[PDB]
DNA sequence: CGGCATACG
DNA sequence: CGTA
DNA sequence: GCCG
């Protein structure tokens, strides 16, 4: 049978039931904008179930026994396979409310409780927002400013580009310490909205103080549009021929002791980790976070050498990022 | 009924 | 609140 | 919305 979490069964990139996920994901994304984070989370794991499917759906019998799908997913998919449509998710799909708050929430500073004010106050365009500047956060300024830019895939070349970029700052910063590219692009995806890296150093402690003098280095460079620890939210000016555009980056440090929690944190996908963080305290009765695994009888953290130990002392069978794609 | 992941800036 |  |  179909494992009940995410972290329990492989999910490639590339599936074959993708019309039927993004409904479900419509739906997801229009219950965060009305706050209902439970049925976010339900729309996003029947979503994610249909991913992890080896063939399409073609019939409505063959959700039967699917986690989560109950009267609702079930109808979705009943009316997509009936009629190619769900009327549901076009009345979402086209409603003022829906398009205006994705919007906004595609801001770089902005979440669903800020769109949503902006919304209730009549707001519906970045104009407006430009509009008014004394209501904007630095953040919600320069995401703002650099939006076109951040709404333009991210691409392999440019991740080549910045991880070269990062790698030089780091080893100006600290010698021996690495640089790995995490996030999506780890995960296989050949295109994205922003770049991560993370970054340690052999030596447990070598890596304290680290993530400033990256950034006052890249800076140096004129490379820095946007910042401002131990994770940096920052907005490159990403060289390109005669010219320049900007990419998010976001830039994390971790003792070598906490690198493997890192690693399989910052690799994803988001939903993957919601659902092995689920699994670790409701399954094992254990913590699990970026940071570690907590045995919280025996008040002790589980030390790990690489992502496989951590699935191992979960009881979990090991998945490569790429098959992470929930 | 109530949980739903768990951090840092 | 925002970010991941 | 689904489920323990
Ligand atoms: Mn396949
Ligand atoms: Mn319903
Ligand atoms: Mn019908
Ligand atoms: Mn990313
Ligand atoms: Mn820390
Ligand atoms: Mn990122
Ligand atoms: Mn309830
Ligand atoms: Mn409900
Ligand atoms: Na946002």
């Amino acid at each position: 049978w179909m494992p009940a979490y995410a972290c329990q069964r492989p999910t490639p990139l590339t599936h074959h039931n993708t019309g039927l996920s993004e409904a479900l994901e419509i739906l997801a994304e229009a219950a965060g904008f009305e706050g209902s984070e439970g049925r976010l989370l339900t729309f996003c794991r029947a979503a994610s179930v249909l991913k992890a499917l080896p063939s399409p759906v073609t019939t409505l019998s063959q959700l039967q026994g699917l986690p989560h799908f109950g009267e609702h997913s079930s109808r979705v998919v009943q009316e997509l396979l009936e009629h190619g449509v769900c009327e549901e998710v076009e009345r979402v799909r086209r409603s003022e409310r829906y398009q205006t708050m994705k919007l906004f929430t595609q801001i770089f500073g902005v979440g669903v409780k800020t769109a949503d004010r902006w919304y209730r106050e009549g707001l519906r365009t970045l104009d407006d927002l430009r509009e008014q500047p004394q209501k904007l956060t630095q953040q919600q300024k320069a995401g703002l400013q650099h939006h076109q830019d951040l709404s333009t895939p991210v691409l392999r070349s440019d991740v080549d580009a910045l991880q070269q970029v990062v790698e030089e700052a780091v080893g100006q910063a600290l010698p021996g310490a690495t640089v790995t590219l995490t996030g999506g692009f780890r995960r296989g995806k050949l295109q994205g909205h922003d770049v991560d890296f993370l970054i340690t150093h052999p030596k447990e402690g070598q890596e304290a103080g680290l993530l400033p003098r990256v950034m006052c280095r890249l800076q140096d460079q004129g490379l820095i549009l946007y910042h401002q620890f131990e994770r940096s939210f920052c907005i490159f000016r990403l060289p390109q021929p005669g010219s320049w555009k900007a990419v998010r980056v976001d830039l994390v440090v971790a003792p070598v002791s906490q690198f493997p929690f890192a690693l399989l944190g910052w690799t994803g996908s988001k939903l993957f980790q919601r659902e092995l963080r689920r699994f670790s305290r409701k399954e094992k009765g254990l913590w699990l976070n970026s940071h570690g695994l907590f045995d919280p009888e025996q008040k002790t953290f589980f030390q790990a050498a690489s992502e496989e130990d951590i699935f191992r002392h979960l009881g979990l069978e090991y998945l490569p990022p790429e098959q992470r794609n929930a």
